[PDB]
Parts: C-alpha cells; sequence; structure tokens
C-alpha cells in the first residue's frame, strides 16, 4: 500500500518595475497537527484535551456538523445512533442528520470540541495548522517542550501574506487566509484543478489573475504501509519550491508622481469652484508599442462628504461620457462605410433635423458656415463634420430641415459602435485583471442618441478604454492589450526577485480597418490640434512647455488624449475629468502634457 500526500509551498511575490516589493511573506510560529490513518475519533479527543491545557480558545463558534461529529465520536454512541435509524460512509451521513444539534455543552467542553474539529479536519498523513488564540514566545516554548506527549502535534512555522503600503496596493489584490481555506463559491474549480482544501489562493486583482504563476509548487510524498496499514516508509516524489514572481510594468515613483499631479490639479479646480460636482479625475498612461501599463491613477471625489480618496481601480471599473476625444473614431467609421473619401471637405454649418434642436460646435455662429477638411475637423473639434458623417452611415445626405428616415438606424448605430469597438471604446480591452467594465452602452436608443454618440455624448467608457483608443492611433491602427505585468521571474538564492523566466509578450487584438493614408490623416489632425495657428485651434495647451512633440485631442467634461513623441510614439495617455464647469481654462490637455513631461524626465524619449 501507498498513500500519496501533497503539502503547500510559499507564494511567489509581486515587484514594481524597479524591483521594489509590493507584498510580503511573513513567517509565524504555529501549532501543527500531522494525522495518522490509525487515530480513532477517541484518540483525537484525548489529543484535543491534552492540548487545551497549553492553549487558549476564547471565541468558539461551532457548526452543527462539528457538533454531530464530536457527539458521534463515542464508539458506543455511534453504534446506538445507527441502531436507531430507519455503506459505512452513507451511514455516517445518515446518522449525522439524526441527532438534534441542541445538545448541552459546558463552555469548557465547547473548547475541546473546537480543538477536535481542527484535528479531525486534517487528512490522513497530511499536516494542517491548529488555529488558537495567538501564542506568545513562552507559551510556544512550553508546547515545544512537551509536544512529544501528544501524537502528531508539534510547533512549526507558517505564513501570512501582507500587502505593503504603496500606491499600487489596491491593484495587487488579496489572498485567502489559511483559516478561510478556499473560497466556497469556487470550491469545486480548485479541488478539480488540483488544489487541496486549505490552500491559500488569490481572490482579487493581480493575485487572482496570476494565481497559476504565484502558487508554490508543492512537495509530494508517498507513504508506504505494512500489511496492516501501519506507516512504514516516507518516499518523496517531488520537492517543493516557492512560487514564481511577477514584475510589473509600473514604476512606483512614476505612479506616485502622477497621483500627486492629479491631486494637485483636482484641488486647484476645487479651489476655483470648477470641480465642485466632479466625481474625481483619472489618468492612464500606456506604452503604445507594447501595451505596457505606465500608470493607472485615479482620485475619487465623494459628492456627499467631499472627501478625496485614491481610486486607481476606477480606471478599469467606472465609466464616463467621453466627449470630443472620440471624433477620430467617428471619422474612421466614415471611411469604413463608404461615406468619406480621404481628407474630404464638408461644410461646417449648424445641423438642423426635423424633431431636434439645431446642433452647433463650441464656436457657434462666430465664423458663419465654412469649408472644413477631416484634418481641420479634428483641429477645431467640429461637430458638423462628424454629425454629417454619421448621417451618411445611415445612408443619407444632409440638407437643412430634412425629415430623417429611421429604417437604417439599428444598422447605423451598429456600424458606428463596431468602429468604436475597434479602438476599444465599448469593448473589452484585454487588460490582465479578472473583471473590467466594458462601458455603459445602451441597447435601447433612438435617432438623437445615435447622433450624440457620434461626438461622444451617449455611450460611457472607462479611462483604460480611452487610453487604449489613443494608443491604437499611436500604434498605427494595431490595438494592443494593456498589461500591468512585465514578466515572470525566478527566485534567487535568498528568495527575492531572481532571473527572467518569461516576458509577457505583446498581444495584438485587431487592426483598425482603414488605409495607411487615412491613418496619416488622423495623425495630422491630432498634430494640428496641438500645433495649429487658427483662432479655432483647440489644443495649443498641449505644446506649452512640452519637452517633446505632443499630438492629441481635447474633450461638462474636460477630457483629453495624447501621445508622444509625435514621430515615434513611446507614451499614449488619457485624462478623464468629468463635470468640470471651468469655461475659462481647460486643464485636461495640461494634465496630459504634464504627465508626458513627467515620463520624459523619468525615461527620456527625444
Ligand atoms: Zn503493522
Ligand atoms: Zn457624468
Ligand atoms: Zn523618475
Amino acid at each position: 500500500s501507498q498513500t500519496k500526500v501533497t503539502t503547500s509551498s510559499a507564494r511567489g511575490e509581486i515587484y514594481d518595475a524597479s524591483g521594489k516589493p509590493l507584498v510580503e511573506n511573513t513567517l509565524k510560529q504555529v501549532v501543527s497537527f500531522t494525522r495518522s490513518n490509525k487515530m480513532t475519533a477517541t484518540d483525537l479527543k484525548e489529543i484535543a484535551k491534552k492540548l487545551l491545557t497549553y492553549v487558549s480558545i476564547s471565541s468558539p463558534n461551532l457548526t452543527e456538523r462539528q457538533l454531530a461529529d464530536y457527539y458521534l465520536a463515542d464508539p458506543e454512541i455511534y453504534k446506538k445512533t445507527v441502531e436507531a435509524l430507519p455503506e459505512s460512509e452513507l451511514y455516517n451521513n445518515a446518522v449525522d442528520s439524526v441527532p438534534t444539534s441542541q445538545l448541552n455543552y459546558t463552555e469548557d467542553e465547547k473548547k475541546e470540541i473546537y480543538l477536535f474539529s481542527q484535528l479531525n479536519a486534517v487528512g490522513n498523513f497530511a499536516t494542517g495548522t491548529i488555529a488558537t488564540d495567538p501564542l506568545n514566545d513562552s507559551q510556544v516554548a512550553v508546547i515545544a517542550s512537551i509536544s512529544k506527549e501528544m501524537p502528531g502535534i508539534s510547533i512549526s512555522t507558517s505564513w501570512d501574506r501582507k500587502i505593503l503600503e504603496t500606491s499600487l496596493s489596491s491593484i495587487v489584490g488579496s489572498v485567502s487566509s489559511e483559516k478561510a481555506g478556499l473560497p466556497a463559491e469556487e470550491a469545486e474549480s480548485y479541488l478539480k484543478k488540483g488544489y487541496s482544501l486549505n490552500d491559500r489562493v488569490g481572490t482579487s486583482y493581480l493575485e487572482k489573475q496570476y494565481e497559476e504563476v504565484l502558487q508554490g509548487k508543492r512537495p509530494v510524498k508517498e507513504i508506504h504501509l505494512d500489511k496492516h496499514g501501519d506507516m512504514e516508509s516516507v518516499e518523496n516524489i517531488e520537492e517543493g519550491s516557492k512560487g514564481k514572481n511577477i514584475k510589473l510594468t509600473i514604476d512606483l515613483a512614476f505612479q506616485d508622481s502622477v497621483d500627486a499631479l492629479l491631486k494637485s490639479y483636482f484641488n486647484s479646480e476645487l479651489g476655483n469652484g470648477g470641480a465642485k460636482y466632479s466625481e474625481g479625475v483619472y489618468a492612464v498612461a500606456l506604452n503604445p508599442q507594447t501595451g505596457a501599463v505606465l500608470s493607472m491613477s485615479g482620485l475619487k471625489h465623494d459628492l456627499k462628504t467631499g472627501e478625496l480618496t485614491p481610486d486607481s481601480l476606477g480606471t478599469v471599473t467606472n465609466v464616463f461620457v467621453p466627449g470630443s476625444v472620440v471624433k477620430a473614431a467617428t471619422i474612421s467609421s466614415g471611411w469604413e462605410n463608404g461615406v468619406l473619401s480621404g481628407n474630404q471637405t464638408l461644410t461646417d454649418q449648424p445641423i438642423v433635423f426635423q424633431g431636434s434642436a439645431p446642433i452647433y460646435s463650441w464656436y457657434k455662429l462666430a465664423y458663419g458656415s465654412f469649408p472644413i477638411t477631416a484634418v481641420e475637423a479634428l483641429e477645431y473639434s467640429s461637430n458638423a463634420y462628424v454629425v454629417q458623417t454619421a448621417l451618411g452611415i445611415m445612408g443619407q445626405t444632409y440638407q437643412p430641415n430634412m425629415f430623417v428616415g429611421t429604417s437604417n438606424l439599428e444598422s447605423a448605430m451598429g456600424k458606428l459602435r463596431s468602429t468604436f469597438g475597434e479602438y476599444g471604446l465599448g469593448s473589452a480591452t484585454g487588460i490582465d485583471l479578472p473583471d473590467e467594465s466594458t462601458g455603459l452602452v445602451p441597447k435601447e436608443y433612438n435617432f438623437a442618441n445615435f447622433i450624440t454618440n457620434a461626438f461622444g455624448q451617449f455611450d460611457n467608457y472607462t479611462p483604460m478604454q480611452l487610453a487604449q483608443y489613443v494608443a491604437t492611433i499611436a500604434n498605427n491602427g494595431v490595438r494592443l492589450a494593456p498589461h500591468i505585468v512585465e514578466g515572470i521571474y525566478d527566485n534567487n538564492d535568498k528568495g527575492g526577485l531572481g532571473e527572467l523566466i518569461q516576458a509577457i509578450d505583446t498581444k495584438e487584438i485587431n487592426k483598425v480597418n482603414i488605409s495607411e493614408s487615412d491613418m496619416a490623416i488622423l495623425h495630422q489632425g491630432f498634430y494640428q490640434v496641438s500645433h495649429g495657428t487658427s483662432p479655432l485651434t483647440t489644443g495649443r495647451a498641449f505644446s506649452d512647455g512640452a519637452t517633446v512633440s505632443i499630438s492629441g485631442k481635447t474633450g461638462t467634461n474636460t477630457n483629453a488624449v495624447a501621445y508622444a513623441p509625435t514621430e515615434n510614439p513611446q507614451i499614449a495617455v488619457a485624462v478623464v475629468f468629468p463635470h468640470n464647469t471651468n469655461l475659462t481654462k481647460n486643464v485636461g490637455p495640461a494634465i496630459a502634457r504634464d504627465i508626458i513631461n513627467l515620463y520624459n524626465q523619468h525615461h527620456p524619449m527625444n
């Protein structure tokens, strides 16, 4: 006979881009129980109550199955209760349901019952921790001195997993405690996949996403038995090792300095009143060549208490009206659906349809009606250009005061949203976290909604989606999954960050369906937004004190997207600052610029 047993190892750890740890495996001293196939329930009760002399059990919360187990532990009682009923394993379960768990146990009794439950829970030949009230150093060394009196019992060392205080703590996630073994919701997934029931696993964010990587490789043994089933031999099969480590793409120092910037700007805008009803401000920076996440920062402003709190996860979980940043995706949809040809000229004019208020741009009537190319539409943030484009996806040509036919409305809204999805606006980003919001995208809508969607006043998107969108433009239409993890690494001698096992490779999701020369038109528009010399140029704030050439688009909402350097992009950034009523200066582009300059300082680009 041979019975094989699996024990757990140490979890791999999480490091920022410069090698600073984000978590900690901390060593404790613990009462351990190693169970033998030969211990009766009575042998367990004798061990539990010898142990109670040495430990403290103050908070005893017994489940009725635990109470029925302890009760049945008496051999005679177990017989008598089966005798009294209407496959041994089936009869245990049957006898179990038969006893009224309103038995009478003194409070001291309850404590041995608690201890028993702990011992009983341990598999044959397995080793599990016996939870007790914390043990000081002397209490421990008395147990160490008489533990030989108690079969199976010994002192040894275990782990707690701790998250260090850092600006990336929210994103690290948590791990299940030794006490609360596996999560019960997924209990079946994990036993199946291979795990034991007391395993410590990732339950949120990175710890969960990279659980397969972080989980220690287990020691495995086979115990050899004599003809009676008595342990004879301990033959090992696999020796265990610490889990592997992941190194993030984010540098703490960079992330810290973005957090400070957002906090600096948001308080200023509260200072002058512009941010009074704003829910907060969010920024995500990405490397457009690889999808690497440079930082994901968020500051939440509570509209009831006024309090400000860090909200990095807001970047992947909360949604916002995106405003005018999205105008390049609408033009793209115009090219895809045969509405627009190259850098086509349209008339900028108010758009007047039967049944709705006339549509204007930020400049209203100030320059009358005038011709405008696709580049200039982006430069000026023309609503006329994109509203005429959308009507054209619906198969129609604009004439003032037209009654609009809606037979092609669903078809049209689908084509628009499909292009938007090509840029990650309204679709999954691919980011390496368990659960991202994919936006607020209403399945019920009318014609006015379709039209407003075209200039970014209908569907709501997350800040991560808005970064992937500008990064896609910056990477010439090849949209890349954002990834917070940079590589998986081995452990070194001492157990810290060792050497590269495997880098996380760049992942292409799709290629936007527009020609190379169309994409060059978008690039010229974003460039003129920040370099133009018209009274209608919207984005010169991008270039004001810019240390590299910046291209971008401006966004009630003060949103902004940008990349740099223009000629060879190494950073793409989205800034989302909702319901800022400041009409005298727009801080969106200035935040975007200052994040770009911060990065250039930190990782020179040129
Ligand atoms: Zn034997
Ligand atoms: Zn809003
Ligand atoms: Zn730096």
